């Protein structure tokens, strides 16, 4: 069921940690090599780790954060559950990452990591995909 594919998907992410952050890096298979600055760096960018959570549920999300934001069905702040999508940027444009519950999200820092949810340019919906 829904519940237990999103804990596939949330343990595909998790099992990233440590993995390092590289500019348009990574996918649904996994970290790759990125450009610019990523471009000797096998790693994930925000979009790139989200991608590759959720190909656990078989799905190929959009590659941008934007297009994510746009395509998900929104749900609100105070209905966040584990798995759901937070954004960040106008109308998600800048950066995702991926709510875990309890106030964690798991997102790309300089490496794969959990963290509070940030709130500094938190767009206001968040996507739920499942």
């Amino acid at each position: 069921d829904y519940q237990q594919i999103t804990d596939v998907v949330i343990a595909r992410g998790l099992s990233q940690r440590g993995v390092p952050f590289s500019w348009a890096g990574g996918g649904i298979s996994g970290p790759t090599r990125g450009t610019g600055t990523g471009i000797n760096t096998v790693g994930f960018d925000a979009s790139g780790l989200i991608q590759y959570a959720y190909a656990g549920a078989g799905l190929k999300l959009p590659r941008s954060s934007g297009q994510m934001y746009k395509v998900g069905q929104k749900v609100l702040p105070q209905q966040a559950r584990k798995g759901d999508l937070i954004f960040y940027g106008p109308e998600g444009t800048q950066s995702v990452a991926l709510y875990l519950g309890k106030g964690q999200m798991l997102e790309v820092g300089d490496v794969v990591q959990v963290s509070p949810v940030r709130t500094n340019g938190m767009t206001p919906y968040l996507v739920r995909v499942l």
